[PDB]
């Protein structure tokens, strides 16, 4: 009979095909709620994610239509795999939520933030980070929004991206991260390649210190912790701040440059033998080429993954339009 059936998990009923039994909940995102679940027809265990009417408004229609067909056709090893994609309801008229099935994961980063670290995993973990933004930039995708939440891994020390980055107002009750967002993004000053940089800067930063880097309720308290911490940016940075923009920031309290070794002491990092001291300066080196505020000056994907302590391992649519896209997407 019916190739479905409807099980409840928290509060928002998931139908899906029979092939995926004993549903979990494994967690929630700001557009979906995910379950973890075994797929008999495979005979492995997947991630099933639930996206309720993602047709209701620009912002959610924008991100489940660019999901649904970036996740589909570029394929990395270290980007997260799309299994299949189903829908329960039989036509357009009906058509209300669609199913994101994928490859189960162990954890996020944030998970892996909260403990302590070898040099080997870290730089591992590191260089797919780098990896999967590399094939993300040459197929002329710049995420932009990479954060510890977004970055999953496995207990085999895999990693792997979810979402593809931002491409606006909602009723939605959650906020949205912003501490790991580029100084250019921050203050709109125009971007390229290397904005994800900074992503990874603040969260190599974070493996380190076991800390967000520069947290803050808005912008204004996001730009104060960073230069704070980094210090007042050199001039020639803010002649390529937009006039009003420019103003806000040279009017604000100069600083000076705290040193890296200083951000980042010995203290953080292993060195009870002469290849973790060693590796210790080298982390703690990149750090301090990534983790800089004038785009010009930092260090690229390229060249990150050449660095010695890397390279160990080398439209304006409606509701209705919308809903017709997406579904149609839905099925091929
Ligand atoms: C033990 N780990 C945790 O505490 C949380 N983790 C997060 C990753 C999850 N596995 C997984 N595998 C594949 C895709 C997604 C996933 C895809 N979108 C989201 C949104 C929120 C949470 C998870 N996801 N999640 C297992 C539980």
């Amino acid at each position: 009979d019916n190739q479905f059936y409807s099980v409840e998990v928290g509060d928002s009923t998931f139908t899906v095909l029979k092939r995926y039994q004993n549903l979990k909940p494994i967690g929630s995102g700001a557009q979906g709620i995910v379950c973890a679940a075994y797929d008999a027809v495979l005979d492995r265990n997947v991630a099933i994610k639930k996206l309720s009417r993602p047709f209701q408004n620009q912002t959610h229609a924008k991100r489940a239509y660019r999901e649904l067909v970036l996740m589909k056709c570029v394929n990395h090893k270290n980007i997260i795999s799309l299994l299949n994609v189903f829908t329960p309801q039989k036509t357009l008229e009906e058509f209300q939520d669609v199913y994101l099935v994928m490859e189960l994961m162990d954890a996020n980063l944030c998970q892996v933030i909260q403990m302590e670290l070898d040099h080997e995993r870290m730089s591992y973990l590191l260089y797919q980070m780098l990896c999967g933004i590399k094939h993300l930039h040459s197929a002329g995708i710049i995420h932009r929004d990479l954060k510890p939440s977004n970055i999953v891994v496995k207990s085999d020390c895999t990693l792997k991206i979810l979402d593809f980055g931002l491409a606006s107002f909602m009723m939605t009750p959650y906020v949205v991260t912003r501490y790991y967002r580029a100084p250019e993004v921050i203050l709109g000053m125009g971007y390229k390649e290397n904005v994800d940089i900074w992503s990874v800067g603040c969260i190599m930063g974070e493996m380190v210190r076991h800390k967000i880097l520069f947290p803050g309720r808005d912008y204004i308290d996001q730009w104060n912790k960073v230069i704070e911490q980094l210090g007042t940016p050199c001039p020639e940075f803010m002649k390529k701040l937009q006039p009003t923009v420019r103003n806000y920031v040279e009017n604000r309290p100069k600083y000076a440059g705290l040193t890296f070794p200083k951000l980042f002491p010995d203290s953080l990092f292993p060195a009870d033998s002469e290849h973790n001291k060693l590796k210790a300066s080298q982390a703690r080196d990149l750090l301090s080429k990534m983790l800089v505020i004038d785009p010009a000056k930092r260090i690229s994907v390229d060249d990150a993954l050449q660095h010695p302590y890397i390279n160990v391992w080398y439209r304006e649519h409606t509701i209705e339009e919308w809903k017709e896209l997406i579904y149609k997407e839905v099925m091929n």
